[PDB]
Formats: C-alpha cells, sequence, structure tokens
C-alpha cells in the first residue's frame, strides 16, 4: 500500500520511516522511487533528499552512499547522515577553503586521487550544510 524508506550508516543504523514517494538527485539527475517500484539497486552522491509520506515532506542531508529499493524497502548505506541539524557557518567556510587548498595541493604534489570527487564532495557538503537551514538572509 505504501513504501518504506530506511537510512543506514557504516557505523550504525539511522532509522526506517514510511513514504509514498522519494525524489532526489541521482546519476541521471532525477530519481523517483515509489512503493510499487521493483527491487533494484542504485547509487547516489552527496546531497540532500526529499521524502513525501502523503501531504507533508521532510528533508535529510545524506552524503555519498548507496541506495537500493525493493518491496517498499529502501536501504541507504551512506557514510554520513544529517537530520538538517548540521548547519554550521564555520563548516561552510572551512569546506570551501579545505577544498580549494586540497585540490591545488593535489596537483602540487598531494593526494590527487579524485579532482572532481574532491571538489564536488567539499562543494556539495558545504552547499547542503548551509542549505539545511544555516543561512537564509544576511
Amino acid at each position: 500500500m505504501v513504501m518504506t524508506v530506511r537510512v543506514i550508516a557504516p557505523d550504525k543504523t539511522v532509522w526506517d520511516a514510511p513514504a509514498e514517494e522519494v525524489i532526489l538527485p541521482s546519476t541521471t539527475g532525477q530519481l523517483g522511487i515509489l512503493s510499487n517500484h521493483a527491487p533494484l539497486l542504485t547509487a547516489l552522491e552527496t546531497g540532500v533528499m526529499r521524502v513525501r509520506q502523503d501531504r507533508e515532506w521532510v528533508a535529510i542531508a545524506l552524503m555519498g552512499g548507496f541506495a537500493e529499493v525493493e518491496n517498499n524497502e529502501v536501504t541507504i548505506l551512506v557514510n554520513g547522515a544529517e537530520r538538517g541539524d548540521t548547519i554550521d557557518l564555520e563548516k561552510a567556510k572551512a569546506e570551501f577553503a579545505a577544498a580549494q587548498a586540497a585540490l591545488a595541493q593535489a596537483e602540487q604534489g598531494e593526494s590527487k586521487q579524485a579532482k572532481i570527487q574532491a571538489t564536488q564532495a567539499f562543494r556539495r557538503a558545504r552547499a547542503r550544510l548551509q542549505a539545511a537551514g544555516g543561512v537564509v538572509e544576511i
């Protein structure tokens, strides 16, 4: 009758609440899974997601992780979870700076594993960090 989404981390379990439709940015750009959906596995990157139980909606910031839906069972194995209470101004300035130096350093003779992943990770983290409700107006 309805879908059941649940988040999980490599350090422990987050929770498992119901849902009628989950919409969030995915590889292709758009990802819309429902209860009637079939059992399939997918991948997702850092960023916040929106959940619709019926008439209301909730926002949860989830970093890079894997998602898999099946029989109203969505397993989100993310490395980091946030209930929107992770907004930190100092975090945004630290993320942008840490990334700017991280990238420049990577090419200067440092850990240059993934330039796009490193820049997208920090950028996304900071973007969602404040977007969670840290800054609305100056």
